[PDB]
């Protein structure tokens, strides 16, 4: 099971960890991907998770988009977790660097409530351009299921813990 996490609330936990290495160790039921609407897993968490699957995540994702079309910003889909997890929940938070509505971040986190326990990154943070302190706040005030947050950047992790209300 999950180990070394700091408890933030009744149901939100956090750790300074690479989510790929955490997923390989834990093999959780659900790993969350910080996806875009096209499921094009180029960089950030998505590029790292896809590379760890030897591109099998991207091949599966291209078939999903060919059948269903793009996701909505704020939406999600459940696909295989490949060698990392049973399932991957691909969730699209708004990308501030592409000019998307930050109010859609709450809708993005609501997708987590469909799963009893998840390993996840902070949505819309990193290369998606939103303030990670805000993302953590929306996570705590939205998700009611058990979420284990993996924060890869050590300096960000320390800032998120020290500023957490
Ligand atoms: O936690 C971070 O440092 C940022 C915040 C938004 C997500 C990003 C991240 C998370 C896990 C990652 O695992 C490999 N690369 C990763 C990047």
């Amino acid at each position: 099971s999950f180990s070394g996490y700091l408890k933030l609330t009744d149901n939100v936990y956090i750790k300074n960890a690479d989510i790929v290495e955490e997923a390989k160790k834990v093999k959780p039921t659900v790993v969350v991907n910080a996806a875009n609407v096209y499921l094009k897993h180029g960089g950030g968490v998505a590029g790292a998770l896809n590379k760890a699957t030897n591109n099998a995540m991207q091949v599966e994702s291209d078939d999903y988009i060919a059948t269903n079309g793009p996701l909505k910003v704020g939406g999600s889909c459940v696909l295989s977790g490949h060698n990392l997890a049973k399932h991957c929940l691909h969730v699209v938070g708004p990308n501030v660097n592409k000019g998307e509505d930050i109010q859609l971040l709450k809708s993005a986190y609501e997708n987590f409530n469909q799963h009893e326990v998840l390993l996840a990154p902070l949505l819309s943070a990193g290369i998606f351009g939103a303030d990670p302190i805000h993302s953590l706040r929306v996570c705590v005030d939205t998700v009611r299921t058990n979420v284990y947050l993996a924060v890869f950047d050590k300096n960000l992790y320390d800032k998120l813990v020290s500023s957490f209300l």
